[PDB]
């Protein structure tokens, strides 16, 4: 048809997906903003109002980032002066508005350079952690509390997650828990004190005369971790005179005696918590209940409560172990787990008794619970039509198991297969979102009888605009490795002509329960890539996937740098003996653990790939943490698995890299996937003769996210594989 989708497009935002954000702020309204103002609309009749105008803070004299109004609607905390630190970790400035009187508080204000701020769950207490410190404010414009004294840079945190804890544990900064009530404060403390440092130059603007070396405690695999302590705090009954009581709560015995980690906290009751914690072999965890004594005012763990999931073939979890979901009685819960077949339902427990009744059963995944009331569960599974890349809400009555419903499937087959949800407080109604394969579509629901009320969001828009530009099509299918099904897909240039050879470029993840074939619908490089340049994107789950089951997830077990590299070469080899493929045309790409499996299969010596391109990729598991990587591999020691650390390297493979085009490129300020990695990778190919290409991008981190980097990265990119293609 006209004009194709070029990488201009891509990299400036061109053809914008439109979102339909709202927050329940109760069991019928949610909080939604369209342009400047807050809106709150009824779930039920579709009416709104006004919240908030954002002309309220147009002298505020700041930037206002976010915003968080408070569950009682009396207070909004205003966000401004937003530093990014990791992935989830920032600090900022906050300020306090009063909604009724309108008017900002100015007495005893929250710090500058706040870590954590949240909104006890009723009312309008707040918590914040300042200095690696926690404290409470129980009204806003009042005096704070102070929690802990211990506090320390870089060493002692108090109600926030470190660096490890952050990217692979809670995937988050916070590690502040209120009671449903507000009444009690729950939180951990790390200790750094012994976890090594990764170092690494700042350079900054151009007027920074000397680079700044940044430290950070990063356990790498087999190294010093951090240790974790748990407390509760009573905030109901806290004194200006004397200093809080927090009481702790210690892990169990079968914890206790080695390293190990708290994986999850969950509040089950006004006075019960629910503790998960693992071993550091992350092959055995257990779960605590805790039970409030309020004789003694203290925190009882009947080890007859504890609840013991471990594997026998794998880690426990798809990354950490999956969370309960309590009855509102708390005295049973819901939660995934494998069952004797290796695939992930639905168990239900009972709190003081042994066994668990699973719900679910068949040769698919529930991905997650998604609401519990006192009739259905409801749940997300890539049942329908055995497709492990689509998604679905299913409910489930908890009176007879055999009554599942699927509430998604049908609404609209060809354009919706992946869907997510938000459940109203209390589930009376959900927003269903669907991302696939069409455009994207919003949708409101009631869950009583199940009806649709209202399209929030249907993307009418876009859908115009595309009719108006050569888009790609996407095959979604599968071939069999050794009796077993593998599912991928293809990115197809526009006017698809099977009967011509097209160049195939391989996209690349391959991690532990990773997923690259579904029902997405993206605008990304690909698109791109087969719109305007006529190469065909292909992505392959292999053995490590997700989503199928712990045979395939589990293979690669103790195993990184095996299975999941071989597979990608045989996908290939498939891919190239179809017909419409250029065989003499086929490269690979991969960020990441991506970056690991191009730089593995390139190389592998196998003969299929002219070129490809590593974007921070590791190169040697030693060097990566130690929570991700003992995971998948146990310890770098000659008692448990050093020898396949030392033969999963990439740099072991130097040598064979001469017979293909490689592009290597790394932030110099990663924190996560250290530039050593690359460094290393390139030492080895220099000491070896091979010729290569490289980019560094400086004070970049592993998103490479700055949006003049991604722009640049993505064009480095293009030329590269336009040469290598030899396209004009
Ligand atoms: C319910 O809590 C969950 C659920 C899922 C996940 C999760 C984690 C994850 N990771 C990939 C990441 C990573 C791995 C590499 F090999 C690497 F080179 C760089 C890199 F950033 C790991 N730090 C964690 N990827 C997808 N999902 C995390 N938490
Ligand atoms: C939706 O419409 C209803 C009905 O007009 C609004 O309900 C009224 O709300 C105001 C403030 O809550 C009350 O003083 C009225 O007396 C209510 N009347 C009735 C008949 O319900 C509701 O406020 C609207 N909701 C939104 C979100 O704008
Ligand atoms: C959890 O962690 C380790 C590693 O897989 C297991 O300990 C090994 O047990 C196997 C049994 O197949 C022995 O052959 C090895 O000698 C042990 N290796 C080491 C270094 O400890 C342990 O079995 C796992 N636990 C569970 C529940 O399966
Ligand atoms: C919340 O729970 C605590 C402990 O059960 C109790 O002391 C307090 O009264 C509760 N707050 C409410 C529901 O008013």
């Amino acid at each position: 048809s006209r004009k194709t989708y070029t990488l201009t497009d891509y990299l400036k935002n061109t053809y914008r997906l439109k979102l339909y954000s709202l927050r329940w702020i109760s069991d019928h309204e949610y909080l939604y903003k369209q342009e400047n103002n807050i809106l709150v609309f009824n779930a039920e009749y579709g009416n709104s109002s006004v919240f908030l105008e954002n002309s309220t803070f147009d002298e505020f004299g700041h930037s206002i980032n976010d915003y968080s109004i408070s569950p009682d609607g009396q207070f909004i905390l205003l966000e401004y002066n937003y530093v990014k630190q990791w992935r989830h970790s920032y600090t900022a400035s906050y300020d306090i508005y009063d909604l009724n009187k309108r008017q900002l508080i100015t007495e005893e204000r929250i710090p500058n350079n706040t870590q954590w701020v949240t909104w006890s769950p009723v009312g309008h207490k707040l918590a914040y952690v300042w200095n690696n410190d926690i404290y409470v404010k129980i009204e806003p414009n009042l005096p704070s509390y102070r929690i802990t004294w211990t506090g320390k840079e870089d060493i002692i945190y108090n109600g926030i997650t470190d660096w490890v804890y952050e990217e692979e544990v809670f995937s988050a900064y916070s590690a502040l828990w209120w009671s449903p009530n507000g009444t009690f404060l729950a939180y951990a403390q790390f200790n750094d004190t012994e976890v090594p440092l990764i170092e690494y130059s700042f350079y900054s603007d151009e007027s920074l005369q000397y680079p700044k070396t940044v430290r950070v405690p990063y356990p790498k695999a087999g190294a010093v971790n951090p240790t974790v302590k748990f407390f509760v705090v009573n905030t109901d009954s806290l004194s200006s005179v004397t200093n809080a009581t927090s009481i702790q709560i210690t892990a169990p015995a079968s914890m206790l005696i080695g390293d190990h980690y708290l994986c999850d906290v969950t509040w089950a009751t006004q006075e019960r918590i629910s503790l998960q914690w693992l071993r550091r072999i992350q092959n055995y965890s257990v779960m605590d209940i805790c039970d409030y004594d309020e004789s003694s005012g203290r925190w009882n763990c009947l080890v007859a409560r504890q609840h013991i999931e471990m594997s026998t073939t794998g880690w426990v979890g798809r990354f950490r172990p999956s969370e309960p979901h309590f009855t509102l009685d708390g005295n049973s819960f819901y939660k995934i787990i494998s069952n004797e077949e290796g695939y992930r339902h639905i168990c239900y427990f009972q709190i003081d008794k042994k066994d668990c009744t699973f719900i679910t059963k068949g040769t698919w995944e529930v991905i997650g619970i998604e609401a519990l009331t006192s009739d259905y569960l409801y749940y997300i599974s890539n049942e329908y039509k055995g497709m492990p890349g689509g998604r679905n809400l299913y409910k489930i009555q908890l009176s007879d198991y055999t009554k599942v419903t699927c509430l998604s499937c049908e609404l609209n087959p060809e354009r919706c297969q992946y869907y997510s949800v938000s459940f109203s407080k209390e589930a009376k109604y959900y927003q269903l979102r669907c991302s696939g394969p069409g455009l994207p579509l919003y949708t409101l629901h009631s869950s009583v009888n199940d009806k649709g009320l209202r399209v929030l969001e249907d993307n009418s828009a876009l859908d115009k605009m595309l009719q108006n530009v050569q888009m790609p099509s996407k095959k979604l299918d599968f071939i069999i490795l050794n009796e077993t099904k593998f599912w991928y897909q293809m990115i197809l240039p526009p006017h698809f002509d099977k009967s011509k050879k097209y160049p195939l470029l391989l996209d690349v993840y391959a991690g532990p329960c990773s997923q690259k074939a579904d029902t997405v619908f993206r605008l990304n490089w690909a698109t791109y890539l087969a719109s305007t340049e006529n190469i065909i994107v292909a992505s392959f789950d292999g053995r490590g996937s997700g989503y199928q089951g712990d045979k395939i997830m589990h293979a690669i077990n103790r195993r990184l740098g095996t299975f999941e590299v071989e597979d990608q070469i045989e996908a290939a080899r498939q891919f190239s003996k179809m017909g419409f493929v250029d065989n003499k045309r086929i490269a690979i790409w991969g960020w990441s653990y991506g970056g690991y499996v191009t730089s593995m299969v390139l190389g592998s010596g196998s003969g299929v790939f002219k070129c490809g391109i590593a974007v921070a990729p590791v190169s040697r598991w030693e060097y990566y943490d130690s929570v991700y990587t003992e995971r998948y591999m146990g310890l770098p020691t000659p008692e448990d698995n050093l020898d396949h650390y030392r033969n999963s390297t990439v740099m072991s493979r130097a040598e064979n890299f001469k017979q293909v085009e490689y592009l290597l490129i790394h932030g110099t300020a990663d924190d996560n996937v250290h530039f050593q990695q690359s460094a290393q990778i390139s030492k080895a190919l220099v000491d070896v003769g091979v010729d290569f290409q490289a980019m560094w991008y400086t004070d970049e981190d592993h998103g490479i996210a700055s949006s003049t980097a991604h722009q640049h990265i993505y064009t480095h990119m293009s030329h590269f594989i336009k040469q290598c293609f030899s396209l004009p």
